[PDB]
């Protein structure tokens, strides 16, 4: 029993981070078999990035420009790419350690486990969700660039994001492992900022699903709503609205359960408009929307305690 | 910055793990050098549990009575001794992936990285603490006894904690690496129960630390306290007596912030008092104890957001 924010294990990733110097810039980077991908932002000093011209920052460069290490080792550039936000250089090695991966841009709602890196060394391992807004929810001080996000199926790594930025509100933005950006920013200095956000409905209602997996009922009442009544209700507290692909998505734990989905929609109207009392659900004050559906059924037991 | 619940890096952990089958029960041993770690309780049927004398079912046992694979590979027992409420298989093979480490018995109110296992592979990684009642909340199904707690200081792995089992409130009990469980607790199948729990104080105010470092300040008030009346407060809410050593500890935090101690004490006591008024402190809206002064310090900039 119990219910923990957790992260996938983190080796396969550890033995892909590396160390990446341009000038007087240090950052991390990801060593899949002969290439090491980093933000290209190594590339740029201070006032470069007012007004960086990338393709014309990186035609000043040689592949001796940069310098990777791996732990103790150096790795020796012999051939570089810009792919949008990203640089790929190519390296004299493959990892050893390379595992089975693929490059997946997730979607909002969706989760992920950050390894927090400096110097190319893992220092931490949480779990963060895609916000509707694209950022993440993230702790990472200067040195975190290049920092990866991921999910683990099987035994393959299926890489989704690799950092970039500190947003003004404190929260943190970068790209997928293609280079290109979630959400509409940029890897300039300019005025952006986080978009206004919102609750993450599917999440929310499949965290209150483990909450009755785990034991308790207490929330539930003897109503029901329709799709559209909950979402007036839903979009007066800043919820997203729920569509009938999230009912159905939602549909094995509702079996595993015995509770309807619109009536799971009930009970949470009834928790948006009545508060939880000075009560709790597993252990939170607040309606928590940082576990999928996919995460509920991963760390729940297959067998509800009646 | 940011503020997150953060877990070591698990790689050097992940490599140890193994399985360990005794007749029909399967659960998680540690392989480091030529020796398996794993619940002596591995060993009992379940009518056995009412009424175990370890001694005797032990000493029905052979050394090939014990299976342990690695990965896919069979490791050969060939040496078993009990410590505590441990089993010790030595086996044909040193773990080539054993990596620096020490066995500590931490304190309450530390906290730890748990690697959840089943069948001999790793799940899922988060942090938790040792609560005063010799406790923790973690997430555990039945598979995950044999798992281990552990911090990781440069290179060296501190192991300090084996799952067991969990209490009726659904909390989770365990050991050392000695086989010496933290609390009353014992490998039997009796009515024991957590005992009442206490919030630890000494974590509240470092997440309060904390939260100043990352630039809220709006729950400091002009107050100062005496420990002897902050602790009378304490007791009321069933927070831990506060000590001049938790002081003194809290100093660097202190120093960083120039905030004295007993000034955060009176800003938690008028919290304590007042509640939070649908505020809250690093994106929570409870007050935190499951971070240690450590534990900011690692995390949280060396540079205060004034
Ligand atoms: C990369 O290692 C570093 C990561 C970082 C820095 C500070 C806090 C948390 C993480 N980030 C950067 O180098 C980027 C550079 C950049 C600047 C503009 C656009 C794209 C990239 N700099 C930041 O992320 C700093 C932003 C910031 C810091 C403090 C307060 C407000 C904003
Ligand atoms: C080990 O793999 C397993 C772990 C587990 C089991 C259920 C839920 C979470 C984790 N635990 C056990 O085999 C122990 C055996 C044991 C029994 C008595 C004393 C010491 C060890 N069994 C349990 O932990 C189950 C306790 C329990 C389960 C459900 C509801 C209440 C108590």
């Amino acid at each position: 029993s119990g219910f923990r924010k957790m992260a996938f294990p983190s080796g396969k990733v550890e033995g892909c981070m590396v160390q990446v110097t341009c000038g007087t810039t240090t950052l991390n980077g990801l060593w899949l078999d002969d290439t090491v991908y980093c933000p290209r932002h190594v590339i740029c000093t201070a006032e470069d990035m007012l007004n960086p011209n990338y393709e014309d920052l990186l035609i000043r460069k040689s592949n001796h420009s940069f310098l990777v290490q791996a732990g103790n080792v150096q790795l020796r550039v012999i051939g570089h790419s810009m792919q949008n936000c990203l640089l790929r250089l190519k390296v004299d090695t493959s990892n050893p350690k390379t595992p089975k991966y693929k490059f997946v841009r997730i979607q909002p709602g969706q989760t992920f486990s950050v390894l927090a890196c400096y110097n190319g060394s893992p220092s931490g391992v949480y779990q963060c969700a895609m916000r509707p807004n694209h950022t993440i929810k993230g702790s990472f001080l200067n040195g975190s660039c290049g920092s990866v996000g991921f999910n683990i199926d099987y035994d393959c790594v299926s890489f989704c994001y690799m950092h970039h930025m500190e947003l003004p509100t404190g929260v943190h933005a970068g790209t997928d492992l293609e280079g290109k950006f979630y959400g509409p920013f940029v890897d300039r200095q300019t005025a952006q900022a986080a978009g206004t956000d919102t609750t993450i409905t599917l999440n929310v209602l499949a965290w209150l699903y483990a909450a009755v997996i785990n034991g308790d009922r207490w929330f539930l009442n003897r109503f029901t709503t329709t799709l559209n009544d909950f979402n007036l209700v839903a979009m007066k507290y800043n919820y997203e609205p729920l569509t009938q692909d999230h009912v159905d998505i939602l549909g094995p734990l509702s079996a595993q359960t015995g509770i309807a989905v619109l009536d799971m929609c009930a009970a949470l109207k009834e928790l948006l408009q009545n508060g939880m009392n000075g009560r709790t659900i597993l252990g939170s004050t607040i309606l928590e929307d940082e576990f999928t559906p996919f995460d509920v059924v991963r760390q729940c037991s297959g067998v509800t305690f009646q």
